[PDB]
């Protein structure tokens, strides 16, 4: 015996050892005489348009393959369920938080961020760690990272900050001249970086890291009070990092390390969980806070917004076919029920766009038709209709306009957003000069120790000496505002590379 | 009251009236506080990007539509069963017809050819009558027309054809050059253009036209051994027609007439019926008939070759969505179960090609999965895998390679196509010169009485007599050359149109 | 001789007199050696996969077709000038308008609103005047319609209102029930229902009627000043109609009847013409203005804001392929140079988002890299890359990141949008029951005589009748709301109906 | 100073050191006033959809990924010239040869098989090697790779093989159970599979290995006379091989090592050239080769059929944009000029359906229309029209059937394809059981040394150690059947692995 994910094969054939193999078909459920020969005139002689075995069976492997996730590419499902353990009905009056012990069923999708499908999951990278809530008030996705922060504050950076991360456009490499031009250029990227490097830069695994929603978001309770909060959800296997040396061996000896660990461990019965906690923060609180707290580079200090748990997250079931339930998964986080709701955040409003644009280009119109993506906890009914690859009954004979005297679908009061207030004048409004430094100087002092601090120094040298000097010496002038000790290690670390 | 069709949503609602209106929701499952107002900043202000409620229903909405069909875009549907009547197991294996009594369920579209989907049902135009039956051996697409015979006899003109019977390419209009230039220069057209033109060429409604495969097939029993075959599905409603008068009213009153009878006729208990017979030619006889046996132009005589009764088509159900259950239905010729074959018919052999292919370009990759187009009373195992709106569990586990250990799907002996021997050249045949004239000359003699001659030369005189003359010249020689009369009525008719 | 439409096989014969025709080739520039025949083994053989002649041209056909537009399917194209005849820079800075006499090409499309690609042209519908500006400052699309109003103000209402005016989901017939329960419910369709159902319902091809830009814009001048406008392009043809009789006819009689006028105008010489006005609000007006400016149900009065000359739009230009220059025309309203604006209006707000969307389904993400839709009177310099169909060197080797070091392009602060004022609750505000009667009730009594009075009420009441009892009663109620004489007139003649 | 691909930055911005860096525009051609911040009312406010600069950008780069090819997804690219140097006009009449000196311009793109477009470069796997000729005779595309042979010899084989060489369905990972199970039960695999894990499994780079068209094809001359033949393009820079140490190294220090060494090769003006060779066989000498002279698993012997050289392959020019002239590159074997044709082999038949048909999902409909794609050099002239991103005229108003009377195209007589005789049933013919042992015995015999024999097995065994024992043993006796030590030497190893 080997690894149970090496025993794929095995233990299906095992499942089915008395099966009675099915009859091999063509799309269509023709059974096929022989599908390892071509129908020609002679044994030597031309292909048939006749032999329509052939051709259904090559048309459709020649349409295999689907665009990838323009981010977040390389990556590991499984499903389980949500358990509620704490009472947080005071601020959410989501049906998902309704009362302690009730069970929602999820889907967790772990990723790299700049590495294509084939590229390897022991590398230096932000990991994604989205989950996906079945409630009976629709899907809720929760599109986190395994950091509380971002590199950027505004999303028409983003696009830039992607280019700047993936191949030159000439030549297809890795390219230090874009990845530091673009991080020295925008500073406030300097908390995120000083993160990245760190040693949890490179996770042992997607077990031994923690999720985060990152952004600032609402919570609305039945009186219809609300409260800005963060998500925090925290591995009960412990943080574990690999070293740059271990990371770098697995790269070529198992570039799906992180995959096979998943699928290995929820196999064997060692299933993985993590308790979900909120940090709440008062709309007064929100006016007196040091920052702007829906700034993606800034965190909450837990001394002044203590974590609260909500509840147990747990991967209990692999998927079964990888392409149908992983490949297809779709996440927008925009998908949120009553009781949960957007934040001003900049970077957040953009992501309301962002992902049911994408989702409509990569998987097609009808996306929440795929079953993986199907809010099957929930009735779907509305005055949509039609489109590419329409998968059910279309809604039937159903009054397909609103309003209409015919009993067809109405609103819910109740699932009204909340109302805040706004003032001011319609305008680009400069975020680039808010404070870049601050809270990442109590990171590099407090947070990490001596030797952390070193490695961290290294792991930004090792990659910054192949940058031009223009590009090295804007970039530690950064680090240097930081902490002139952080800019000082990095430029002799620098010097004996140069 | 009104006709069944007009009172769709009242009944919807009457057999609704205690229903409780569903919640109205997301795409995403999560119910709408309010869909007519939009989510601004003050009640004159801008729309936020916040509004996920308009961004999801508008974005499904700027989806809606897919390609129409290259040809037949116009057309309705109905669902029923075949039901076997007589035995023709001596000739076929085929499930389908294996005892008496035998039901199948099949899926019906009826179109007109040349109009886009706005387009009116009562024009002249050949009429597609595509039947789709549901065997327990995968789907069998017999993919009629009105007609026994075609203008073309060679795939190769097919798109020259149908583009000469479409838009000027400039201008956007009907374009009687194009229509007649084409048909000029091909006289193998000659026999469907004099079915066409006469009384058959304006049906009423689709219930009053019989069905034709057109194309010789192959019948192959148990025994291994082969025939030849033509279908004919004849209307038990009777032949019934439209005057040009009546037909050019109906068009602009109502461009949807055929839809509507035939919905009306359902919904009332009035289910059309059509019995299917076959035309059996031995492979002896197949050396000896006159004319290519396989020539799309020709029909094989009554006399020398008799209708032999095999069952019955009867539609009993309307659709109750018709983008997902008709615009979305694909025929391929090439879905034939073991028992039926294809013959080297040039047409037919070019149509086992076209019409999966369009399906992967107007559907999609997975377009079989869409459920009216599922071979859903058989079992679909292959080693096909992933593409785009993978709508099921995509075969799970399974060994996804051919061939393997592990008791994934196996060929079945049974279903090997049937052994036909060639000899010859591999070269494009001139079939431009095969007899263009002689059927055509029996039906405009015998088949047609002299007021149908009549009609014939005055609905042919009536189009022509906007083509510029030396087309008007060309054409009238083809006429001429079935018959010195046929000519010349023809040209009397013109003569005093110019 | 005949139109110069039906000659434009003869036309394009005669312009090659020289001849030499091309040699026909594959897609891939290989010569043709016979194009008529399929290659088969012997002459009643079967077709090979080696005749790669037939699959090229038949897979191209088998992808002809591209979604129809979602509205506005049926069109008209032509190409022509905007030539500046007076000053208004005091308005707007935009370079279209900068001096006297500066010419920009321009782009045309017409079409009705609910009928599908086949449909016929003179039927009553509102008509799409859409006008794209080839600018210095890329492409101002002025997507107009023949009204100066429309039937909702909230975008929200606006699939279920285009549901409401097309087929029913099950019988996909045209529904009076749909048409009328939508109107009847939502009594602000009054005004532009009363607009359609009057004479100007029906124009006399695309050159007899006017265009109006139809939303509140706002122009912005050199000194950063803003003020509110409305585009208004009047025929200098003149208004000119078809009665419902003619309309009737044409409908079954040229289908194409506009497509047939608008070419055969520009062919023979008599190009067309529009003159170009706007009406201009400050933004104090617009606080005192009795109704919402902002309101697309609402006209302003040109007694209090007088029509202000700014140039002259000609069409003299034919398509030469219409798939290539009209069918693939794109028109988005948020294509906008420095010096034009948009207003609050709820309708032009959900228009900004709906049209490029909708492009990059039907058309293509690259849609805008299609010759017509190129900005070719501008430099296109971006960080975008890639996408399907990328046809132009995709901006070379240059810096695919902002900001960067290297010199890429710049953002120029002078196109900074004008900075407006807002303060409120983000709410959905509820806009239907503003003013629906007032400017209505003006209409009926001081715009039209009896006669239009009549023919109104005959009009609506002949549509009106096959509504249900019900959907007649409320409809009745809304017409009467207006004025009492309005609402008796349609109630007699319905009563003679029913 | 770096390598010149690290540089490529910093010689974009010295290129254009007048500087006057480009306006940021729209995709529309509109002018940006500030692309770093986004639209919103008050500083910590909502997102606008005014916003439609950050909707036009976004919007683009979730569309920027396409399906990548469904293998050979990893590649290099670069273009050149195709330098005549031999008369070989007495075999072929194709432009391309017809005189000594005669230049044609080329593109190339080498690639992995198996791995996605994040894998490494350095890993055992065939390499493609495809080239395509901009003839005036339209492209001659020639999509060969590094190996004269390949593992199957049946289309139908062809994506279970690519399966098994793939991830696991479920589990996502490579799996050696699926690799060994295929190869085992298809021991035709044992020739290339004896190539693959040799030393030219991993050659340095793409410049130190040979290319083939592997397939016999046919060449035609003036006479109309034909013969088969193999085309050879051996490296004139040499054979040379990466250790599976240096691979492995590489595969993690630089995955991208390829594409960099082709790029600085011609950026430092060091291109690498092929020289191109026939081998010619007989019709006669075909029909008494003592294998299948068609079967892809077996090579002409060079003392029966010696190389005859033809002319060079150079490539001095880099590509500008990576995705627009590579990423975006389309192969077709169909793509051949007259003089050059197919032979009956069952591999090469199926590979003249399978490319079009892959580039019309993974590119689109129109992808000859993609610049890159363009047969420049030819004049495309047919009856294709319209499809999705039609970027031409789209032929204009030229007649669009044929034949016609109006001078559109002509089919060539001369073109048209050579005549050759078959004889035989319509039938799957097995070719499993031809000759799987003979050439391979040779090659492990004759052209491998004792240290190459030695490096062979280790490679095999290294593989094939995390199979299970019983797919090791059925491994095991085919290479047994080829020589029983090289069973036995596999099988050794295997022992110390287990
Ligand atoms: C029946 C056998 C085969 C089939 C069905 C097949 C099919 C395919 C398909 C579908 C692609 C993807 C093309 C694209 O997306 O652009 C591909 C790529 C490729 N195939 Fe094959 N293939 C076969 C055999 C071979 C053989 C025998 C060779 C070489 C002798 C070969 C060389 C290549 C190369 C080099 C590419 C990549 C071309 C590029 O760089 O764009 N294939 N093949």
């Amino acid at each position: 015996n080997r690894d149970p994910a090496s025993d794929q094969m095995k233990h299906w054939k095992e499942q089915r050892a008395a099966q009675k193999p099915d009859v091999l078909t063509t799309g269509g459920g023709n059974p096929v005489g022989d599908k390892l020969n071509s129908l020609t005139v002679g044994p030597r002689g031309p292909l048939l348009v006749q032999d329509v075995v052939f051709t259904d069976e090559m048309a459709h492997f020649d349409r295999e393959r689907i665009p990838e996730r323009v981010v977040h590419a390389k990556g590991a499902g499984a499903f389980g369920y949500f358990e509620v353990t704490h009472d947080i009905t005071r601020y959410s009056k989501a049906k998902v938080f309704e009362h302690i012990g009730k069970r929602t069923p999820i889907a967790v999708r772990f990723s790299t961020v700049a590495g294509e499908s084939g590229s390897a999951d022991t590398v230096r990278d932000p990991r994604g760690f989205a989950v996906k809530f079945y409630t009976e008030d629709g899907n809720w996705d929760l599109v986190g990272n395994n950091t509380p922060i971002f590199f950027i504050r505004d999303a028409l950076l983003f696009p830039s900050f992607i280019h700047s991360q993936k191949r030159n456009p000439q030549t297809h490499l890795k390219d230090p001249d874009m990845v530091w031009d673009f991080w020295s250029l925008r500073p406030e990227s300097l908390h995120q970086v000083s993160f990245l490097f760190s040693d949890r830069g490179i996770p042992d695994g997607h077990r031994h890291m923690d999720g985060y929603g990152s952004h600032t978001f609402k919570l609305v309770n039945a009186d219809g009070e609300a409260v800005y909060c963060k998500f925090h959800y925290k591995t009960d296997q412990g943080i574990k990092n690999l070293s740059v040396e271990d990371a770098a061996r697995l790269a070529h000896e198992d570039p799906d390390y992180g995959l096979r660990d998943l699928f290995n461990a929820i196999a064997t019965g060692n299933y993985p969980s993590w308790t979900l906690y909120i940090q709440v923060m008062t709309f007064s609180e929100a006016e007196i806070f040091p920052f702007n707290p829906f700034d993606l580079t800034k965190v909450w200090p837990h001394g002044d917004y203590p974590l609260i748990p909500v509840g147990k997250l747990v991967l209990n079931r692999n998927p079964v076919n990888y392409f149908a339930e992983v490949e297809q998964l779709a996440f927008d986080p925009s998908n949120m029920p009553p009781g949960i709701e957007p934040s001003p955040d900049k970077m957040l409003q953009g992501r309301l766009f962002a992902y049911p644009d994408t989702h409509r280009h990569r998987l097609g119109p009808n996306y929440l038709q795929i079953p993986v993506n199907c809010p099957y906890r929930a009735r779907v009914a509305n005055y949509q209709r039609d489109g590419p690859m329409c998968m059910m009954d279309n809604q039937g004979g159903a009054p397909n306009y609103y309003p209409n005297s015919f009993s067809a679908p109405e609103h819910q009061p109740s699932a009204l957003e909340h109302r805040t207030h706004f003032s001011g004048d319609v305008q680009r409004f400069n975020s680039a000069n808010d404070d870049n430094v601050t809270q990442v100087r109590t990171f590099y002092l407090k947070v990490l120790n001596e030797e952390q601090r070193k490695r961290l120094c290294e792991n930004i040298a090792g990659h910054l000496k192949d940058a031009q000097l223009f590009i090295q010496k804007k970039a530690v002038k950064n680090f240097s505002d930081v902490h002139p000790e952080y800019g000082s290690r990095i430029q002799a670390l620098l010097d004996k590379y140069n």
